[PDB]
Parts: structure tokens; C-alpha cells; sequence
């Protein structure tokens, strides 16, 4: 199933530490995606649709950068998909698809970044994907919020305010 | 492998309408958990740990209200989960998430340490949830530019608050 190809993914990047070499990402790509696969974002704006595709030689660079920021999580929540074979494949259109990274310091900022993807597998005993698009529809970087009052008076949050003015 | 059975039980949630009828939880509940079953939160605080355990009765009660508020979306991600007629899955990175909607949007991340254990049939159904709530964030949506403060459609729901003074 297709479906499942992308909770593999998904878990599959939670196996991601802060050593990961470039050898790792390369095996990453190497196995859900096809030697001649690439990836597309979308954006339809104003001057009128812009497209990034990159080629199989950058899909592990592209993941390996998503995660340069301190982030320690990325994964994807597809909603309400769509299979059907199309152009010799397997293909997901997803039109509720929500790209999710967590960061660190300082903000600890989740970023969620939903859109249309649509994915094409070979049938294949790998399955791996032949075309990732993406077309991204909205944008939320959503902040942890102070939850109690008495949390203004943290002596850690203090002690880094001193901290700076040293 | 248990883990997809999470995966489908997510991938259920997704499925809950907005109108989603006591039926609805019941069939729910019924394809996950077994007619034994429990549910159980633990809290370790000051006063010692805390427990909520609730019966098969009440299971589909209990994730027919965590939409209530006008949540949107249920979901749980497992990260580093570990497994083991009882399978277990042990996950320490547990994150139950919900997705609230009008006015504030707000994300909220439950996260802690979840121990199911599942029957060795071929339904696998769970006979025991277990979840230690460690963690807690309210994430909110932050607006993004500084012209959104200038919008008139939230200057409008300035001007439709006052009508109703």
C-alpha cells in the first residue's frame, strides 16, 4: 500500500539524529525514491504560479537542510488522499497534506505547511516515489505560549537576561 | 506489526465528521479496543501520582469529548516506540495532539509516555491504554506580517462586538 510508504518515511526520519551524515540521507532517498525521481513545490502567486523542482542528486541535500535550523522534528500528516493509477503508477493526491517541522532554541516555533501534494510510485516491490509536488496553499509557525503567569519570574528566564548583558 | 494500527486509527480520525453521531464513537471504539479494555492517565505530581482509568462503557465517551471544544483533529505520533498472547508497544515520546479552531487556533501538544498492550488475534485490539501525561504546550498561530493588524476584517470584528455592546 502507498499509504503506508509514507508512515515508513515518516518513521523512518524520526531515526534521524544530530550525527546523520550525508551517507545517511543518500540511503534515506535511496530507498523511497526512485533513481530518476524528483521533487516540486508550487506556489501560485501573484506574478503568477512559481515552481522549484529539484533532481535526485539534491532530494537527500533537500531533507538534510530541512533540518538544519536546530530542528529536531519533520514529518507529514496526509488527510483525505486520493489513489488511483495514472501514467503507469501509483499516484496519491493528497489535497490536505501538512508538512510539520519542530524547532529549538529560541522560539521552539512549530511550523506547519499544508498544501496539495501529489505523489507518484512505481509498482514496484520498492514502491519508491517518482514524483513528489507539492503545492503549498497556507502557512502557521505556532509559538508555545506562557501558560501560567508566575512563568515571567522564572530565574532562568532571568538568569539569560543577565547573561546577555554579560 | 501493531504500528499501523495506530496509523489506522489516526488515519479513522481523520474521518470523524463534523456531525460524527454516538454510533459514530461506538463502531469506533469497538474496532479498536477490546470489549474489556481500559483507559488510564497518569500524572506524577506533587500530592503523588494521580490516575484516570475509564471502561470499554466509557472509551468512546472519552474521545467523543476531546473534540468537543471545537477541535478539528485528533492524532498521535509515536516517535522510537518499542515493542514486545499481550503485545506491547512502548513508546516514550508520545504526542497526543488536537487541533482547536475558532478564535484561537490554538495547536496542543500532550506529550508523554504511552503503553499499549494488544491482543494476538487478527483484529488486535487494544486491552490497555496507558498514557503518563509528561508535557504540555498550547501552540498558537502568531500572525506573520504586520499589515494582518491592519486588516478590516479584523477591524471588522472590532465593529461587530461593539454593535452587540
Amino acid at each position: 500500500q502507498p499509504e503506508y510508504r509514507i508512515y515508513e518515511m515518516n518513521k523512518r526520519l524520526q531515526s534521524r539524529t544530530e550525527d546523520s551524515d550525508n551517507l545517511w540521507w543518500d540511503a534515506f532517498a535511496t530507498e523511497f525514491f526512485e533513481d530518476d525521481a524528483t521533487l516540486t513545490l508550487s506556489f501560485c502567486l501573484e506574478d503568477g504560479p512559481k515552481r522549484y523542482t529539484i533532481g535526485r542528486t539534491l532530494i537527500p541535500r533537500y531533507f538534510s537542510t530541512v533540518f538544519e535550523g536546530g530542528v529536531t522534528d519533520l514529518y507529514y500528516i496526509l488527510k483525505h488522499s486520493k489513489e488511483s493509477y495514472h501514467n503507469s503508477s501509483i499516484t496519491v493526491d493528497c489535497d490536505q497534506c501538512a508538512m510539520v517541522t519542530q524547532h529549538g532554541k529560541p522560539m521552539f516555533t512549530k511550523v506547519c505547511t499544508e498544501g496539495r501534494l501529489i505523489l507518484e510510485f512505481t509498482f514496484d516491490d520498492l514502491m519508491r516515489i517518482k514524483t513528489w509536488h507539492f503545492t503549498i496553499r497556507q502557512y502557521r509557525e505556532l509559538v508555545p505560549r506562557s501558560i501560567l503567569a508566575m512563568h515571567a519570574q522564572d530565574p532562568q528566564v532571568l538568569d539569560q537576561l543577565s547573561k546577555n548583558i554579560t
